[PDB]
């Protein structure tokens, strides 16, 4: 089915950098870069308009905000299903099963199936050659954020990408219970 469809386009490509202008509404205009390797392993690092890291290492996720002298550890279990970032990171079956999904070549769009509510929406266009050309995802706050490709790179990511130690003098919010 789609979701089937989705996760082996997703699938078809293990290890990517890719860059992409982001514009937030319900309203901000930013870019970043997107570091992934399967399974689970990640870093959103956004330059413009302030700079922040969201990196997983597979077992914590660490959010960086330079601007606020903090970084936040949380157990990356607890996160999944919180971002666009960690469904195309996980790109797992079991959460797919989430969402009602509608395809028309590359594009998909999904809507919750049930109740627990982070994501309203999330929608992707991705090449059966795995390219993510775009994605967006709508918050329980109704405000949307929209990625658009600038550039992809497929294979060997520095594995150093997806490793965070808290700065010195960087206030620490370690939320892993």
């Amino acid at each position: 089915d789609a979701a089937s469809d989705l996760k082996s386009r997703l699938d078809k490509v293990s290890s990517f950098h890719a860059s992409f202008t982001q514009k937030v509404t319900d309203v901000q205009e930013g870019q970043g870069d997107l570091w992934v390797k399967r399974p689970n392993l990640f870093n959103w690092h956004m330059t413009q308009p302030d700079e922040s890291i969201l990196v997983s290492d597979g077992k914590t996720l660490w959010f960086y905000n330079p601007f606020v002298e903090q970084a936040t550890a949380t157990w990356l279990k607890d996160a999944t299903g919180n971002t666009p970032f960690m469904l195309i990171a996980r790109n797992q079956s079991s959460d797919w099963q989430q969402y009602n999904i509608k395809q028309n070549g590359d594009d998909f769009v999904l809507t919750p199936k049930a109740s627990n509510g982070n994501l309203k929406q999330f929608t992707i266009n991705v090449g059966r050659d795995g390219t993510i050309h775009q994605f967006s995802a709508v918050e329980q706050d109704d405000q949307r954020s929209s990625y658009q490709l600038k550039s992809q790179q497929n294979g060997a990511v520095d594995a150093a990408k997806f490793t965070f130690t808290p700065p010195q003098g960087v206030t620490v919010d370690d939320q892993r219970k």
